[PDB]
């Protein structure tokens, strides 16, 4: 029912980011059919057709290949050269169907001293200066869960590849390979870090800037009941709307932006939001300007008004799931529908005529 | 050069995840045409024309709305109700080019009782569980900069969402309204943790989990000279080359699962990694796939070879800045244009035919 509606995509199974990005598309509307090793309890493998074969036997390359050239996109995520080594690389594919945007989702990307290294999202993001600049200044980095490199930095940027050398296609006739290495997709994703360093307006200290928790009025605050509250009030309206909720005088305190007086700020916000429980300045702040909200664990935020109202999630068998994102006005996205059991290889090839 | 070269964007001067996702675009090599209030330090700025109208006055509106009559894309990020008041609104758009795909930008979405609330990222992830997840588990939430309301979740959506709808209208012709926001991308960008939540192998405990500090085999750890490496050694080989880099006989410490021992695991890899400086780990674990990593500030990142050899920054005027993500083979994109002189409106207006 999504805007990708009549988009063939043929997932080669991984782990991380390449099923995040498959399971976008199939959100979207997309048929999307995934090959795995010879009914799943994984949310994200929603949105599917899972297949099998055995990529190594003459029968089950002589599969994947007929369903390849049937479809749009291929979206694989192992070291470089194991498509290759067989048969399924870019050049084999090519040879079938020329039309396909070829998605090859890694950690180091295509070639480079790495390009053969095992990784996970905590490595990736390590060699970039993402890392360093996560968690308080005291102590050790601490990892954004696999936020930053697996999805942000990696199935997104594998996203925008494929459906913007999916507009190519119109004009050129043809597909070509997307290369999306973590490790790029990243450091574009923190390119306002990158300017920012180049004017000053960004340090290497970590913990120790506007948006990593330096800034008392950009941090969480522990209340009464040890629940917290995130504070983001970094325009000067916002951050005086503020102090009114908390029923401080501004002639009494540091100046907002006065840095060699931050723990002084800082004491006095603690203080203050240390008085009262988390849900007593939900309600304090509820329709302000002053950008405090409550900080939620995952299983409360299933009552959270705005949460509800928009349907942000939805109820799968066994726990919340979230809805597709972004939304579409004309063409809207489905309810995505569950894992369902394994098919037949060749009851999607008649579906399609490969 | 890139993929989108041919793409007309009109972007509506704003903060944060819209004009990353202009960039991206521009990146890509579309035409991006970027309206502000009557040349920029801002390496964010880069790969646009830069035009001036006041948008409030008869005279601006026209411009801006001719401009529009000649785009694919438009995209605006300010409160919902915004460009409605100035006459840009969606309903107006379409009387004057019916294929433009309106791209909205917000945190809190179009509609619900917080979408015309203040807030900035570290307030979109509050509310969803994101930001209570992140952080040691003794300590309040730290914010992961704004990596993940912003940009992950943010301007990622918006381009997933552009590129999608784009695709669609390859079909119908027309267009229509994008509505992404923060809220829901970053929900979809942790799909992974809502699903683990679902079968037991994630918890609401921050810190104490396999991908967020909690496994001593995710994490980083202090050097002997203050300095720190990533290890993420998930799969049991890897840890197993990770200990046999270190010279700690397995027979000896305990399971690598055994989260009941985790402490005494992590003092032990603590003790080991804080015995020499992180170049000599840097060393030892060469081209291993033990994937331990050094933990490079942002001034280091131009001096890794692998950082070098991929070309993933290039040196604009006064500082390095990421090349564009993902890689495409046929149309590969170009080092991105510095930002220029604001130009004539009426010069882009000749050059589209408006
Ligand atoms: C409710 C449950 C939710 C689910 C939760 C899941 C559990 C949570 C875990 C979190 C995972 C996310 C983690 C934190 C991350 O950070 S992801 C980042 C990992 N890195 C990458 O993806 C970069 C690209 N990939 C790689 O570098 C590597 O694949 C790897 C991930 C390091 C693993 O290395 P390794 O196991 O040696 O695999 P590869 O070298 O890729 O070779 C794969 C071999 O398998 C074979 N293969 C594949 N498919 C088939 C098939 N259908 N039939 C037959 N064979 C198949 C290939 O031929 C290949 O074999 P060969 O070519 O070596 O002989
Ligand atoms: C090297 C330099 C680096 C640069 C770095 C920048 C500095 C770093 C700061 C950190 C930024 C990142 C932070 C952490 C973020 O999270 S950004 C995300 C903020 N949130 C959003 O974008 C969500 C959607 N937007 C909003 O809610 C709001 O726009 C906002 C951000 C709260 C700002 O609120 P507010 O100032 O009241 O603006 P709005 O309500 O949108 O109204 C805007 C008014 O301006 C007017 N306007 C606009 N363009 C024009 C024009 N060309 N000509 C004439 N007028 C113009 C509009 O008409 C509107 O007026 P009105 O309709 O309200 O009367």
């Amino acid at each position: 029912a999504g805007p990708l509606s009549g988009l063939r995509v043929v997932e080669l199974a991984g782990i991380g980011p390449g099923p995040h990005a498959a399971m976008i598309l199939g959100d979207l509307g997309a048929d999307v059919v995934r090959i795995d090793r010879p009914i799943s309890r994984d949310a994200m493998l929603r949105n599917r057709r899972i297949v099998t074969a055995d990529l190594k036997s003459d029968q089950g390359l002589e599969l994947a290949l007929k369903l390849i050239a049937k479809a749009d996109v291929l979206i694989e995520g192992y070291r470089p050269g194991v498509t290759e080594r067989l048969g399924l690389g870019p050049e084999e594919c090519a040879k079938v169907n020329d039309r396909l945007i070829y998605a090859r989702m890694t950690g180091w990307g295509q070639t480079g001293p790495r390009s053969q290294q095992a990784g996970h999202d905590i490595n990736y993001i390590s060699l970039n200066g993402i890392l360093h600049a996560i968690g308080r200044g005291d102590e050790r980095p601490v990892p954004p869960l696999n936020l930053v490199g697996d999805f942000g930095g990696g199935s997104m940027f594998l996203l925008v590849g494929i459906l913007a050398a999916l507009w190519e296609r119109q004009s050129s006739g043809k597909g070509q390979v997307v290369d999306a290495a973590m490790v790029d997709g990243s450091s574009v994703l923190i390119q306002m870090m990158w300017a920012m360093r180049a004017t000053g307006m960004w340090t290497d200290t970590r913990g120790a800037n506007m948006l990593d928790g330096g800034a008392p009025y950009y941090d969480t605050y522990e209340c009464a009941d040890g629940r917290y509250v995130a504070v983001g009030a970094i325009e000067p309206q916002f951050y005086a709307a503020m102090l009114a909720g908390l029923g401080l005088d501004a002639a009494e305190l540091p100046p907002q932006n006065d840095r060699a007086r931050w723990p002084e700020l800082r004491a006095l916000l603690t203080e203050a939001f240390a008085s009262h429980d988390r849900d007593h300045w939900g309600a304090v702040f509820a329709n302000s300007d002053a950008c405090v909200t409550p900080v939620l664990a995952f299983g409360e935020v299933h009552n959270e008004p705005h949460i509800i109202e928009r349907n942000t999630f939805y109820e799968a068998n066994g726990g919340w799931q979230p809805m597709p994102a972004p939304r579409f006005s004309r063409t809207a996205s489905s309810q995505p529908r569950p894992p369902a059991a394994t098919i037949d290889i060749e009851a999607v090839l008649t579906d399609w005529d490969g």
